[PDB]
Formats: structure tokens, C-alpha cells, sequence
């Protein structure tokens, strides 16, 4: 016998992945409707110069604010 079992979800950079860049994020923007965080730079990035943001995720729409963009990339 001796056998065990383990129910904790603990890992280094497995548990918010971005969906633009796909790199390790902390503080975003995340998604209610399936679930799913993006980094600043990233989330307006993708909503950028648009009329209606839609989760790149989902694709059903954003509940959150639009962040902004920095002097980078322009
Ligand atoms: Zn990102
Ligand atoms: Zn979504």
C-alpha cells in the first residue's frame, strides 16, 4: 500500500498564462465568460482602433475595460 494522493494546483508558471504573448502574467485583465487573463500592452493591443472588443478567447465580449498603450511599438 502506502499509497497518497495530492489536490493542489501549484505551479511555476502554469496557472495565469497570457493570451497574446502566452508569457506568465500576475496583475491584468481576465475574462468571466470562459476565463482567460492578458497583459496590459496586450489586452488593447488586440483592442486597439476597434468599435467592440470580443475575447480573443470566447469571442463573445469584453465585460472589462479597455487599458492603454504605451510609446512602445510606434
Ligand atoms: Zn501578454
Ligand atoms: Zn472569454
Amino acid at each position: 500500500g502506502s499509497s497518497g494522493s495530492s489536490g493542489r494546483e501549484t505551479y511555476p508558471d502554469a496557472v495565469k498564462i497570457c493570451n497574446i504573448c502566452h508569457s506568465l502574467l500576475i496583475q491584468g485583465q481576465s475574462c468571466e465568460t470562459c476565463g482567460i487573463r492578458m497583459h496590459l500592452p496586450c489586452v488593447a493591443k488586440y483592442f486597439q482602433s476597434n468599435a467592440e472588443p470580443r475575447c480573443p478567447h470566447c469571442n463573445d465580449y469584453w465585460p472589462h475595460e479597455i487599458p492603454k498603450s504605451g510609446p512602445s511599438s510606434g
